[PDB]
């Protein structure tokens, strides 16, 4: 089948690039880095960050592998010396395909959209953030602080965990909403506690004062001027990726987190 | 339909309550607190939850409804002032049933088992508290504190919220587990962030010295000796409510939390 | 005596510093912004903030008061109903002096220092923060996260508190460190805590790799560049205040927090 | 100089103080366990805490040491390999002094006083905790959760830390107030946050319906029934300790928490 694969870009992953590379050249599988079904990432979780976003236009014809080549990753689930056995695992076409759900971000001016993998943020542009944050309409609360996190299941480990977000496992289709240093007093009030929405929820936010913020979505950043809404919702979208042997989201907290 | 009424037990709520029964007079509605297809409780979320437990055994057979004398409940959606709204709405069958997801606790030595609406918690008998906390079979941490908070969706607006849990749509099939006062060093570690678990997954807490325990389910809260496992999961019960209006969730946390 | 008023600039606050004016015209006080003796703050704590950094070359000359326009502020003792009450009080000397320990920053590259009456912050200037923590000459952690906040004890209300700091009572001679957003895992550690410090102890914050920041003193925020070393320490300056009546500290956070 | 030495009870802590008073029987160094003027503590912090309580009578008169058997304790300065040079050093009088502050709670009824090195906790004795928190008379709060949590300096690495309080280094006079789980909503309210007292503030807690609690003072825990008052205050009683070398306590918490 047609494969590609990306690497961090230093001497470690290039050379294991090229290894693997040389031993698809022994099965029926075409280097394809235009439309492939399969995309490798050999590298940390950045690495495979990038790779999501180079092929978001084609989630639904690819199933993506990581390997890491520093610490072990929540996505990059297998080790370099296990290279040459993945080689002969999927020129075989022995692997299940798994899901994980996304994050759609809708900005509205005269609008983008960005699908995320960990998580969308909002911060200010440098004075302070204050926005009005809607649920289905409704309007929920008036949130003054440094910013707000939605996150993905998969992304809970990241930016949310930080944040004292809950890990929440990756088949549920949800997203958690997440405060950055939250002012409440007598007059302001925000919930405090992170929110669980599921899918067909959409979290809407409203400037109040300035309209100029700084947006992430997983690693790209930028300023939006004159912003008149933040949508926030589950995507229809999903992740696939080749799995070929069990290593439960729960394994993979306890050996980042814990040993 | 049969139906019954229960009473936090003070003035006011007797006497709605007698009103009610009075004002279902009127129709072709039967008094029956054995065999009830509905269940009014009035009084608190207190008064709620004892009406739940005390009909356990038929929550496939009962829709619940609520009416907070006090401050607005999270289960009691309904004031004083409509009783007579209420009353006339059950009568001609104008309502939708919903359902929230509930928890089973199993507690073996040699095993009983118990249903939280709220959550499900565990403390030690007064020295320090070690439980080894293991995935679906898979050893995941040796917690120390002061006890663990095993939450249902609905539940999470009660203790797991001062825990620092997220809160949860209650469409969500899942329960959370939340840290009382986790000890972290150079030795001892736990993931310190809140677990959101779904259906079929099972937390077992299992001890390492002592085998007394504090355990709680709900207002219930019952020295277990000689306990060998502790089990959670989402138990394939749920609650059913009857509904005759729309009152979204996010609104009973904004009313409730907000203003 | 020589006194100045400074004014949030809005139309209720110039007519109260009018006013003021007009009512120490009865008295042997004259006007004068360059060498005053007592200064006067009219508007919010944000002016007050202001006050104190125009005049922060003779905080040994000068007692503050400020005057709160719109709600109470921690630094902002006093309503506009009672300017009258104040002008009469001031201009007759009836007045003690008390003290609170204020920050001192150094930024070395080639080296700028600061005071800050609430707090200094770092921040990246984009990329991942991170930043080797040092003690006294010994290294205490690698931060990695968005950023570090060192409070002064007034400040412990303010960002600091919406970082999760504790409260301290100004008549403690400390600084306060916390967290925003750290990285802890199985390779990332830190203190999670906040941390208190007492006078002549040097927090020093070096560089990893990015050499830029962006720092906050108070309402000040620059982009510093090629940045070797931040030095945090309580200041040997003070700011004195007038006080003229009992408001302790713990009944301006009751009345701010709690109602 | 007169000595005694307790021992953690396990058969290395027994055979390390059995070495040293053999060691020390080549000095001018008498054993007394009455009236002693160093105490030696040989096992874990839990060993140090018990060796305080026993000759908290004499504070003036002794200068304590602690010997770790197992990890590194926080007052425990010393390895077993170490039990011979520690010998010479206490012998010789080659040794500086230097002193903790202390906790006092005082218990109303008709009144009790304790002294704590680590903190001093309030839970119920089952059903719900409220209390009104009285900060030098003046009504502050009141709290509603699981428990408060009262710590020294240098008790708050331990349980204060796990509920989230700062660290304080050991020279500042102070005590920290933590809450255990508070109900934060629309009606319940407390501040949140930790609170650090200077020395001679007062903070009482009230009962406000029942009058039974579970009082803990470091290791010790009682139920105290138809209490009307608990009363904290920085003690005017302080630890001290015999110090041979430089271990600064920002080490001690590097040591003991990041590696
Ligand atoms: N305060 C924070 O915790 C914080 C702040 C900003 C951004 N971030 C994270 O950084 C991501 C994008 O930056 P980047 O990765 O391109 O560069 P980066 O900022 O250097 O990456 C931050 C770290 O997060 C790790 N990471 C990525 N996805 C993760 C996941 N799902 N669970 C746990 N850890 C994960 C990465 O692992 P590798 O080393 O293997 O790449 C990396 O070490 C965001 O999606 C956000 O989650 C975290
Ligand atoms: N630290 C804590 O926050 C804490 C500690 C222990 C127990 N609890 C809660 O108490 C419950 C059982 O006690 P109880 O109600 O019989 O007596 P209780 O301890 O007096 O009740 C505690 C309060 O929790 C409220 N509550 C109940 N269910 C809730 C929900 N789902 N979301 C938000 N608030 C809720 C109750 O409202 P009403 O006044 O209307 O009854 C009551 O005010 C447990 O299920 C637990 O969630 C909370
Ligand atoms: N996430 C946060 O909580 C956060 C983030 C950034 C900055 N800040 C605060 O903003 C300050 C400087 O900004 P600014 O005041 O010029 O404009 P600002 O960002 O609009 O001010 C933020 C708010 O903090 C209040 N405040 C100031 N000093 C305080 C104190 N000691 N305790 C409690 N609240 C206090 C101010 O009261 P007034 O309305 O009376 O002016 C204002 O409402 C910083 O010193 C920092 O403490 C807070
Ligand atoms: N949730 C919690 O974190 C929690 C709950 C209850 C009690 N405690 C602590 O337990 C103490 C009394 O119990 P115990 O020691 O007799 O038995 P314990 O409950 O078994 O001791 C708890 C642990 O705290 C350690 N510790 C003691 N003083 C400390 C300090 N100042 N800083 C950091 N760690 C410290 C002890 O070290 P060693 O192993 O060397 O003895 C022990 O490992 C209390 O003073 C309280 O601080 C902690």
């Amino acid at each position: 089948m047609k494969y590609m694969i990306t690497s961090k870009g230093d001497e470690k992953s290039d050379l294991l690039r090229l290894n693997m590379i040389a031993g698809f050249g022994e099965y029926d599988m075409e280097y394809d880095d235009v439309e492939p079904e399969i995309v490798i990432s050999i590298g940390g979780d950045g690495t495979f960050l990038s790779a999501f976003h180079q092929y978001e236009e084609r989630l639904d014809e690819i199933a993506f592998i990581g390997i890491h080549t520093g610490h072990l990753g929540f996505y990059a689930d297998w080790r370099p010396a296990e290279a040459d056995k993945l080689v002969k695992l999927l020129a075989k076409g022995e692997y299940q395909k798994s899901s994980y759900p996304l994050l759609k971000t809708t900005v509205k001016y005269k609008e983008a959209t960005y699908l995320a993998l960990n998580e969308s943020t909002v911060k200010s542009s440098g004075g302070p953030f204050v926005v009005d944050v809607v649920i289905n309409d409704i309007h929920f609360e008036r949130f003054r602080g440094d910013g707000l996190c939605m996150s993905t299941p998969s992304g809970t480990t990241a930016y949310n965990k930080s944040l004292g977000g809950a890990l929440m496992h990756p088949s549920i289709e949800a997203m958690q909403l997440t405060e950055m240093a939250s002012i409440n007093n007598r007059v302001y009030r925000t919930i405090g506690s992170p929110l669980v929405f599921p899918k067909h929820h959409v979290v809407s936010l409203q400037p109040v004062n300035d309209k100029d913020f700084q947006i992430s979505v997983d690693h790209l950043s930028i300023l939006h001027r004159d912003v008149q809404e933040i949508r926030y919702e589950v995507s229809a979208k999903k992740i696939h990726f080749a799995r070929f042997r069990s290593f439960p989201f729960w394994r993979r907290v306890h050996d980042s987190f814990i040993e």
